[PDB]
C-alpha cells in the first residue's frame, strides 16, 4: 500500500535529480508514495507562474502520470480542521497548504516526506522524513 | 445536477440563519448546492476552535447532510494553479483557501455563492452571486 | 488533462497549416485539448457538402485521431439551456452551435479557442483564446 | 429496449397532460422512450427563461429522472453531418436542433416522436409519428 | 440485436449513397446491422488496390467504426464447411468468400444483405435481403 | 505459447500419420501449435464431404482437441487485404484461403506449417515450415 | 488499426522535420503508427543526456501523445529471443535495441519503419520502410 | 506482493539447481519474484541457440509458467532512460539488457536478484541481492 506522501519541493528535488539523494530515496520507494492533490496545485502553479509554461507543464504531468495523486476529501478536511485548532491553541504556525496536505496525510495514515519538517513536526499524530 | 458552490461564510449564514436570506435561497435552491471539501475544512476548523466543539461539529453534521460535499480534485488543482498564477500577473489578491475554492467551482463550471465578492470577482472566468 | 476545446474554424486553420501559428499552438497543447462532438458534427457537415467528401471526410478522421471528442451530455445541455436564457435577457447574439459548445466548455471547465471571440465574450463565466 | 425519441413539445405536452392524447401514448409507451441531450438542453432553457425559474426546473429534473437521456455522441454528429448536407442539397429548411436531434434518432434506428413532422419528414433515412 | 450481416457490394453501395436506396435502408436499420471479418477483408484490399490507398482506407475504418464487425469464429466454419459440401452435392456454384459470409451469417440466424442473390439464395436455411 | 499455425494438408497428414515425420514434429510441438479458423473450415468441408462423414468430423473433433483454433478476426482480415493488393501487384498466385491464413499468421507472428510452400513463400512477411 | 512500428530515428526525425520527409510520410498515416517501449526508452534516454533535458522531454510526452506506444511483452520477447538465435547462425549482426524492436514489431505483424534497414533486413519475416 | 525480480542466470542456476542456494532461497521467496520480459527474452534465446531448442523451451516455459512475467512498460522505459543517461554522466558501464531490467525492476520498486552485481550496483536508487 502507499506509506509516503511528498512534498512539492521533495517532488521538485526529484524532478531536478537535486539533491541527488532525493531521487535516490524516492527510487527505493517506487510504489509506496503519493501526492496531495494539494501538492499537485502547487506544482501546476510553479510551472504556470515560468517562463515556459507549457513545457514545465508537460514534465509535471510526466512526472505525476508515474506517482498517484489522492484527491483531497472529507476525511482530509475534517483532519485539517482538527490540526488548525490544535496548532492555534498550540501557538505553532503551519502555512495554510501545508496544513491542508499534513491533515491529507494524517486522515490516511501517510508519512509525510519534506524539507520543512520544523513546520510538519509541529502537528499532532504525523510522521515525518527528509531525504534532502 | 449542481449549479451552486457555497462559500463558507454563506454556509455559517444559512447555519446561524442570519442573515435570514440566506438560508431562505438555501431552502429554495435545494439539491442544486455543494461545498468544496476546502470550505468543509474551513467549517470544521470553526468549530474545532469554537467555545463549543461538539455542539458546533453535530450541526455542521446537519448542514452538510443536505448538500453535496465535493473532493478537490485534479482538475481543482489544475484550474487553482492557473489561477494562482493569472492573479499574480495581474497584482490581484486572493485568500489562499479561496483561491481553492475557485479553481474548484471553475473546473466544474459552478456558480461560487459568497458574500466577498470583491475578491472572487478578481478570479477570471468565474460566476458569482451573494445570496446575503 | 483536457485544457482547451477547439471550435470547428481552429480545427480548419489547424489541418490547413493557415494560419500557421494556429497549427503551432496546436501542436504546443497535444495532449490537451478535445472538440465537443458539436463541432465534430459542423466538420464532418462542412465535409459533406465539399465537392470532395471522401477526402474531406478521410482528412477529418486523421485529424480526430489526435484529439478527444467529448460527448454532449446533461451537464453541457445543461449549462447550455442556463447560457441561452443569460442571452437572451441581454439581448447577447450567439449562434445555435456556438451557445452548445460554449456551455460544453463551462460544464467541464475548458477554455474555448476560436476566432470567433466576439461571440463567444458574450457568454458569462467562460475563458476564450484566439490562436489564429 | 429504446424505440422512440422524443421532441420538446412532445415532453412539455406530457407534463401538462395537454393534449391528452400525448401523456396517453407516451405512458402506452413507458420503458421504450428517450430524449436527446440537445432536447434537455431546449427543456432547461425553458424553465431557465420563465417566471419561475428554480420551479420549472425541478419540473423539467424530476421528467427528465424517469426517462433515458441520451448523450449526443460521434455517430450522431456523424448522420446530423450527413443530413444537413442531404438537406442543403434538396433546399430543405430544418432548424439546427431539429437536425441534430434528427440525427441523432437515426444514428440509433429511433423513431422521432414530434408535433412538428412537416419538418422532420424532410429527413431521410428517418421515421416518425405524432401523438398530439 | 443484431439481425443482418451486410455483404461488400452493399458497404461500398452505402458509403457511395449509390443506390440511394440502400443507404436509405441501412439508415433505417441502424443497430441491427453487422459484417463478417471476412468482408473487411474485402473492403481492405478495395482500399489496399486502389489508386488512395490512405484515403480509402480511412474511408472504410471510418464506415466499419459505426457497425459491429463479427469474428469469424468455430461455429461460422462450421457452417460454411456444411454448406461447401451441400453446394457441392447440388452442383450449386458460390464464391469462397461468399461461401464463409454465408455460413457465419448462418451460424448467427442472420440475414445476408446482398445484390448477389443469384448466389447466394443457393444456399440452404438462409434468408437473404437486397436493397439495391 | 503458440508458434505454429498449420494449414490443413498438415493437418491432415498428421492425423493419417502420413508422412509420418508430420506428425513426429508435430507431437514434438504439442501445445505451440493453432489452426486458423479458416482450416477448420476446410477440414470440416473434407468430412462433410466423405464417404463417411460422421466418423470422419468424430475425427476432426479429436484432433482440434489437442490444439487451439484461432478466429479470423479483424487484425487476420486487415493483413489479408494488404496480401491479395500485394500479390495482385506482382502477378503472384495464392489461392483465396491460403490467403486468409496468411494474413491470419501475418498479423499473429505465426509460422506457417505447409507443404505448400511455393504458394505461401509469395507472401510477404511470412515465414513458413515444411513438416512432410 | 495499427500498421507500423516507428525506430527511434524516424521518431526523432518527426519530431525535427528533418528529413522533412518523414513527418511528411507520419502526417499522411496518422491513427496507424505505434512504438515499442523499447523506442520510448531510447527516446528518454536522448532527452535526458541532451543540454535540455526538460525541453527535450516535454518534446517527447507531446510526440508520444499522437501515437501508442506497445509494451514490450511475452511475445515480443520470444520473437526476439528466436531472431537473436537466428542472426547468430547466420553471422548477422543487429544490434541489441534493434533486435528487441524487430521482434516486437513480428510478435504483431507491423511494418518497422526505420532509416537502418541494413540492420533490419537481416532479419527473417519481417517488413520494413524508409521514409527519410 | 513481488519483491524480487530475476536475472537471467539466476533463473539459469534455479532450474539447473547449481549452485544449490539460489533454488534453496528461490522457494523460501515463493510468491514473491517475477522475471521481466526482457529477461524471459534471454531465456529463449538460450533456448533456441541451443542444440535441443524445442526441449530447452519447453523447460523454460514450465519454468516460466510458475512466476510473474512483468512487461517492459512505459514506467520500466522512463527508468531505463534516466539510468542510461545517469551511467554515461557518471562513466559506469552496463550491458544494453541489463539496463533495462534494472530500469524495469526500479520503476516498481523491486530488488534485483542478480550474479552481477558489479555491474548492477552501479545503477542508482536500486537494491540487488546475490543467491548464488
Amino acid at each position: 500500500h502507499l506509506k509516503f506522501m511528498l512534498d512539492t519541493n521533495i517532488c521538485i528535488f526529484t524532478i531536478k535529480n537535486k539533491p541527488a539523494s532525493v531521487r535516490e530515496r524516492f527510487n527505493l520507494n517506487q510504489g509506496k508514495m503519493c501526492i496531495s492533490s494539494v501538492t499537485l496545485m502547487e506544482l501546476i502553479y510553479g510551472a504556470e507562474k515560468s517562463q515556459m509554461p507549457e513545457r514545465n507543464l508537460a514534465v509535471i504531468e510526466g512526472f505525476v502520470s508515474r506517482i498517484d495523486v489522492l484527491d483531497y476529501d472529507a476525511a482530509a478536511a475534517t483532519h485539517t480542521g482538527q490540526i488548525r485548532a490544535e496548532l492555534a491553541r498550540q501557538g505553532r504556525p503551519v502555512g495554510p497548504f501545508n496544513q491542508m496536505i499534513a491533515g491529507h496525510a494524517r486522515s490516511r495514515g501517510l508519512i509525510i516526506v519534506t524539507n520543512n519538517t520544523r513546520e510538519f513536526e509541529r502537528v499532532g499524530g504525523l510522521r515525518t522524513e527528509d531525504w534532502s
